[PDB]
C-alpha cells in the first residue's frame, strides 16, 4: 500500500503540539500518505482544538496508563511513570485500530525521542524509526554522550566541580558541569525518567534519522559532531519562522513591557513569586505575567490592587503574539526551547531563570554563546536582581546590544528556512523518508 505513518506523541508539557506541527507540514508535502496521530485523550483535545486540519491526518486516543481505581501517591513524575510503563502496549493497541480503519499497514514510525522503545517497535514492524527531538541540539548532544560524560566525570557527585567545563565534548566549550540535565551525573540516576533518557541516548544513533526544530547554522561544529554520531541528522526549524492582552498592549509604549512566563509545568517557589511581585511594583514597569491561577494565592496582599494600572496577571497569554508585539521589551523565562525561539522571533531579550532538564544549557546558550539575554544573580529571583535586569534591558546600552544580536540571529534563522535554506533542504529529505512505503 501507499504510506501509513504512525506518530507517537509524548503527552506531557510542550511535546505533542510541535510534533503535530511537523506532521501538518509532512501531510501537506506527502498528500498520498495517511498519518495516524497517537496521544492521550486530554493531549489530543488540547492540541486539536478546532476545519483547517489536513484530511490525511486522524488522531487516536491512547491510554494514559492510569488503572481504573488508582490513588495517586503524589510523587513528582507519577503521571509520566504511569503513562510510560503502559505506553508500549497503549501505542500498539492504537496502531492496531489505525491499521484496521485505514486498511494500510504502518510503513513508518515517527515518535517523540522520549518514547525510546519506539526503536524496538519499529524494528519489530520492519519500518523506519524517525525520532523527533523536541528541544535543542545542546541537550541532544549531552544525551547522546551520556556514557562518555559519566565515564569522564563519575556518578558520585560533582561537589566542588560545579563550574568545571564540559570542554571535552564538541560544541560544549562554555557548558559547566552544573548546566547538565538531571539524570546525567546528578539527580536521581535510578529513577524511571533517568533510565528512560539514558537508553534513549544509547539507541538514538540507531535511528533512520533524528530530526530537530533548530537550524544547522546555530552552531556548525555541534551540527558536524551530531552528524558524525547519528546516521542522519536533520535540522528542520525554527518551526515558528515557517508557520485581552493584545488590545491592552496596543496602548503601551514601544519596548516598555516585561512579559513573564515559566512554561507549562513550572511555578517558581512562593518566595520567588513574592520577589518578582516586589520588583514589578517597585519599578512600576508595565507587565504581563502568565501565572497559574492556583499560584495566585502566593501573591502578596495588595499586589494586584497596586499594579492594576500597569500590569496584568493572567492564567494563559497568547505568548507568541505577545512576544511579537512592539510594546514588549523583555521576557522573564524558564528558558524552555519553544519559548526561546518565540522570543527570538519577536526580537525580545531574555531574563533567564532555568529550573530543570535542558533549561540550564539553554540559559548558558542565551547568556554566554548567543548573548541574547542575561542571567539573574544567583539563579534565583530577588527584588534587586530583577530590577537591575529590567533596567539593563529596557533603559541601558546592554539592551540595545542584545536587540542587535537578536536581529542578526533571526536573519540567519530566516535564511535557514527560506528557499535553498539548510532546514528547507533537510525537510525535503525528511519528506522523502516518511514517503517511502514499507519494505
Ligand atoms: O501563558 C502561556 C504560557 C505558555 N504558552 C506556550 O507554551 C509553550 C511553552 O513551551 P516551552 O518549551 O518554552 O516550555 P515547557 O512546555 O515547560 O517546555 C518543556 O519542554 C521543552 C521542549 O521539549 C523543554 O525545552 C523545556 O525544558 C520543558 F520544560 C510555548 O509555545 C508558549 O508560547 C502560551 O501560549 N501561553
Ligand atoms: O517535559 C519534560 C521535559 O521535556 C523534560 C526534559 C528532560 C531532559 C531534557 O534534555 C529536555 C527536557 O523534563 C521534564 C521533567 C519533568 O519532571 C516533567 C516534564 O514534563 C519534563
Amino acid at each position: 500500500t501507499n504510506p501509513h505513518v504512525a506518530v507517537l506523541a509524548f503527552p506531557f508539557s510542550t511535546h505533542a503540539a510541535p510534533l503535530l506541527a511537523v506532521v501538518r507540514r509532512l501531510a501537506a508535502a506527502a498528500p498520498h500518505a495517511v498519518f495516524s496521530f497517537f496521544s492521550t485523550s486530554q493531549s489530543n483535545a488540547s492540541i486539536f482544538h478546532d476545519h483547517t486540519m489536513q484530511c490525511n491526518i486522524k488522531s487516536y486516543d491512547i491510554s494514559d496508563g492510569v488503572p481504573e481505581g488508582y490513588v495517586f501517591a503524589g510523587r513528582p513524575q507519577e503521571d509520566i511513570e504511569l503513562f510510560t510503563r503502559a505506553a508500549p502496549e497503549s501505542f500498539r493497541q492504537g496502531m492496531v485500530m489505525a491499521v484496521a480503519e485505514t486498511g494500510r499497514p504502518v510503513s513508518c514510525l515517527v515518535a517523540d525521542a522520549f518514547i525510546w522503545f519506539a526503536a524496538d517497535m519499529a524494528a519489530e514492524m520492519g519500518v523506519a524509526w524517525l525520532p523527533f527531538w523536541t528541544a535543542g541540539p545542546n541537550s541532544l548532544s549531552t544525551h547522546v554522550y551520556i556514557d562518555e560524560i559519566r565515564e569522564k566525570i563519575g556518578v558520585s557527585g560533582i561537589q566542588g566541580r560545579e563550574d568545571e567545563l564540559l570542554n571535552f565534548i564538541p560544541g560544549m566549550s562554555k557548558v559547566r558541569f552544573r548546566d547538565l540535565q538531571e539524570g546525567i551525573v546528578f539527580g536521581n540516576l535510578n529513577s524511571l525518567f533517568s533510565r528512560m533518557l539514558h537508553r534513549m541516548g544509547q539507541v538514538l544513533p540507531k535511528a533512520t534519522a533524528v530530526f530537530i526544530n533548530s537550524f544547522e547554522e546555530l552552531d556548525d561544529s555541534l551540527t558536524n559532531d551530531l552528524k558524525s554520531k547519528l546516521k542522519t541528522y536533520l535540522n528542520i526549524g525554527p518551526f515558528n519562522l515557517i508557520t485581552g492582552c493584545l488590545q491592552w498592549l496596543k496602548e503601551r509604549k514601544p519596548t516598555s513591557v516585561v512579559y513573564i512566563s515559566f512554561g507549562t509545568v513550572t511555578t517558581p517557589p512562593p518566595a520567588e513569586v513574592v520577589a518578582l511581585s516586589e520588583a514589578l511594583e517597585a519599578s512600576r514597569v508595565p507587565f504581563i505575567w502568565s501565572l497559574r491561577d492556583k499560584a495566585r494565592v502566593h501573591l502578596p496582599e495588595g499586589f494586584l490592587e497596586k499594579t492594576r494600572g500597569y500590569g496584568m496577571v493572567v492564567p494563559w497569554a497568547p505568548q507568541a503574539e505577545v512576544l511579537a508585539h512592539e510594546a514588549v521589551g523583555a521576557f522573564v523565562t524558564h528558558c524552555g526551547w519553544n519559548s526561546l525561539w518565540e522570543s527570538v522571533a519577536g526580537g525580545v531579550p531574555l531574563i533567564c531563570r532555568p529550573f530543570f532538564g535542558d533549561q540550564r544549557l539553554n540559559g548558558r546558550m542565551v547568556e554566554d554563546v548567543l548573548e541574547i539575554g542575561v542571567r539573574i544573580e544567583g539563579g534565583v529571583f530577588t527584588k534587586s536582581g530583577l530590577m537591575s535586569c529590567f533596567d539593563q534591558i529596557l533603559s541601558q546600552e546592554k539592551g540595545k546590544k542584545l536587540r542587535e544580536n537578536l536581529r542578526a540571529l533571526r536573519e540567519t534563522a530566516d535564511r535557514a528556512v527560506g528557499p535553498k535554506g539548510s532546514s528547507t533542504e533537510n525537510f525535503i529529505t525528511l519528506v522523502d523518508l516518511v514517503s517511502k512505503p514499507k519494505d
